[PDB]
């Protein structure tokens, strides 16, 4: 077994040709990222590999971090890689009848040389990019995105209940690193309020409940990072008016947890878009999602828990996104903190809960 140098272009082509037998363009290679630990290469092949002529390779360098940090990084990789393999295997029952939602295929993961190979998607723009541009994303396209992601996420949650005990599914229940990241995120709720003048003494309790659910729930399988910054859109190469594919990119946090976590992320992000970008794009998208999610899911939504999930997203993300002005952001977070009182009080005239019911109505 040879030691290879994946930090140089020449060592890259040795690894690809000598170890994996790939026919590599010596001039189809470009570095994308690179610090002390990680490197990302974009690569063009002269002959296909698992159907693909272009791929990316990521590489962690050992001995450039503590032993503890390097170990957790590898764990994150494996869950990301294995999550993507699970969706490739369940492509048929998830990607639906005529559906366009998909995951960038994972091709190879070499734990000996710390080298992961994935499908190269292209230089596609995120959803987040399309909804912040002036002008914004056509509304016909926003409806379809909502309808497709709702149906994917519902099919995901359905299969995760019925295959809960199969061992490849239980593997993700054990993604403790992934559950801990969720926890750390929920801990910023009280700081982010405090910073904006809000200081409600309910928040301790609400945080406690969110943290326990995420550390202990085994309800279903959740994508766990379903916001617009982690979603790519492939538009027709020419007509900017026809959607071809939606890709969900980062699956590191995939795990067992409550269904409401996925609804909170995405509906939450819709609320942010409605308020600070385009009301019709954010609102179409929200409603389309709720419409298809409610038709496909084999369990009823819990409106209190989704209301609180949305509140959580609002308080955790308003500052990060850095939209509008200080003053407006303060009042938006205040509406979030208000929505926690509506969840705990089971109040169906609450501003958020009430909307949820209307937009997910059947007839
Ligand atoms: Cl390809
Ligand atoms: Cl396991
Ligand atoms: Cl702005």
């Amino acid at each position: 077994h040879m030691a290879f140098d994946l930090k140089t272009e020449d060592g890259l082509i040795t690894y690809l040709t000598k170890h994996l037998s790939l026919d590599v363009d010596t001039s189809g290679v470009k570095r994308l990222s690179g610090g002390f630990v990680n490197v990302t290469w974009r690569i063009k092949l002269n002959a296909p590999y698992q159907g693909h002529t272009s791929i990316i390779l990521k590489h962690a360098q050992p001995h450039m971090s503590t032993d503890e940090d390097f170990k957790i990084g590898v764990e994150r990789s494996v869950y990301e890689y294995q999550a993507i393999k699970l969706m490739m295997a369940n492509r048929e029952v998830l990607g639906g009848v005529d559906g366009i939602v998909s995951v960038p295929e994972g091709l190879n993961y070499d734990l000996e040389n710390n080298a992961l190979i994935m499908q190269d998607v292209g230089k596609m723009k995120t959803l987040l990019d399309y909804v912040t541009a002036k002008p914004p994303l056509a509304t016909d396209i926003a409806r379809l995105v909502g309808t497709e992601i709702g149906g994917f996420v519902a099919r995901l949650h359905n299969i995760g209940r019925e295959r809960r005990d199969d061992p490849e599914f239980k593997f993700f229940s054990g993604n403790i690193v992934g559950r801990t990241t969720s926890d750390q995120l929920y801990q910023t709720i009280i700081p982010n309020a405090a910073k904006y003048g809000v200081d409600d003494p309910l928040l301790p309790t609400v945080v406690k409940d969110l943290v326990d659910d995420v550390m202990h729930s085994e309800e279903t399988l959740v994508m766990a990072d379903l916001w617009s910054g982690n979603i790519l859109l492939q538009l027709e190469e020419g007509n900017p008016s026809k959607l071809q594919k939606i890709y969900i990119l980062d699956w590191e946090l995939c795990k067992y947890g409550p269904a409401s976590l996925d609804l909170g992320y995405f509906l939450g992000d819709c609320y942010l878009i409605s308020r600070f970008q385009d009301e019709q794009v954010g609102t179409t998208m929200r409603q389309a999602y709720l419409q298809s999610y409610a038709r496909t899911s084999k369990h009823s939504i819990n409106y209190a828990k989704v209301t609180a999930g949305i509140a959580a997203h609002i308080v955790m993300w308003t500052d990060f996104m850095q939209w509008g002005s200080e003053e407006e952001r303060i009042n938006f977070v205040k509406k979030g903190v208000a929505a926690f009182h509506d969840a705990r009080g089971n109040n169906d005239n609450g501003e958020i809960t009430s909307t949820l019911l209307k937009e997910s109505s059947t007839a």
